[PDB]
């Protein structure tokens, strides 16, 4: 879905492809402008974060589907918050898919394609190198990030069900937000309706994943993609 | 392993089986004089950390394989501490088999047959109904057991790699240890040989589970076993 091309020491290049991949890269397919959906979607988001106070990697623009973006001691982390009950939360509390939180849930992942990237605590964190300090200002960071998303959409019709973070720490010792923000990494449902539209739509065959991006993307902006 | 038998509002019967079961029901097989061993074992233990200011469930024996223990509203967890790497613990972290770890490790089940007792983190415990400080205080009681008997099992040449324990709230609020502490719910590794003395004996079929139950209880009693 993205590659990563190094300029120097300080940044390089986040590229967004058209390729999508679910279940443990058994489900393939390419679907045409999905990488400068995510790309754009990513770089509105990282503003409106920036703009709250929120560190994040995003340097600019680098024509096309590219973003230029700061480079980071990453932690080999995936950060999950979740709003409403989807995906593999159903496997671990006995809830029915929609089914509202009564506060944030916050899910560390351990990122290792061996162990197949499995959920830790702040216990197995330690062990890995990273402080109870550092765990907590980056679940802080999440949480805060995820208010700031979920208002942001629900005034515009979209109810953020679920999003996924990673963060990398910079040469000050600051822990900043990295990777990406778009609807391959977020559950994003129609406040009206509750569909999906978002990368649910290729894992489950809801639709056409281009149109549902596209549907985000106008929503977002007030205007038809451009490519 | 265990049957429980209601007496009152206060208390019930806790009876210890020969019964053993491995690998979410799939291994079973009866050893003649496991129930006495664990119970005896449990006592033992209970009676320890009772000494050294835990609360637990243990109020007497009942003769044979039969304690009589407090009537708690008991927690949906399974609490597992580690101090050595072993068993799920290798799906987890990529840590080999004996790997003595920095500090201990404090996971958190959710007791869920349906789910298959699925980790959970301080979220989804709140989600449970669990707050926060009751969480807190679970493993501040779980660290302390760990504490007491690693020392005492190290002074009888006995590793405590990891151990499983359950908890509920008594009348007063309190948290109450419960279950039992037996090589049925801990790792026992001889100190000098590194070899098992507990339920892995039976799970891999490494030698005669009885005759490693027995040793064990020899090498903290000092005496033979009588059943």
């Amino acid at each position: 879905a993205k590659k990563m091309i190094p300029i120097d020491d300080d940044k390089l290049i986040m590229e967004f492809k058209d390729d999508a991949t679910a279940f443990d890269g058994t489900k393939k397919a390419r679907f045409k402008g999905k990488g400068w959906l995510n790309a754009q979607l990513s770089v509105i988001f990282f503003k409106l974060l920036e703009e709250h106070g929120i560190k994040t990697h995003f340097i600019g623009v680098a024509g096309g589907n590219r973003l230029i973006v700061e480079k980071l001691d990453m932690y080999p982390l995936e950060v999950v918050v979740r709003n409403v009950v989807a995906g593999s939360l159903k496997k671990r509390l006995p809830l029915p898919e929609g089914y509202e939180l009564p506060e944030p849930i916050v899910e560390l992942y351990y990122k290792n394609d061996e162990l197949h990237d499995p959920m830790i605590n702040y216990y197995h964190a330690k062990v890995l190198g990273i402080s109870l300090d550092e765990i907590k200002k980056i679940e802080e960071i999440a949480l805060k990030v995820n208010e700031i998303l979920k208002d942001y959409l629900a005034k515009k019709g979209i109810i953020l069900v679920d999003f996924k973070l990673e963060f990398g720490k910079d040469k000050n010792g600051d822990i900043v937000l990295a990777d990406e923000i778009s609807p391959d990494t977020c559950r994003f449902w129609d406040a009206k309706t509750k569909r999906s539209l978002d990368k649910d739509v290729f894992r489950f065959d809801k639709g056409d994943l281009i149109e549902a991006y596209k549907e985000i993307y106008e929503r977002i902006t007030g205007e038809k993609p451009e490519f």
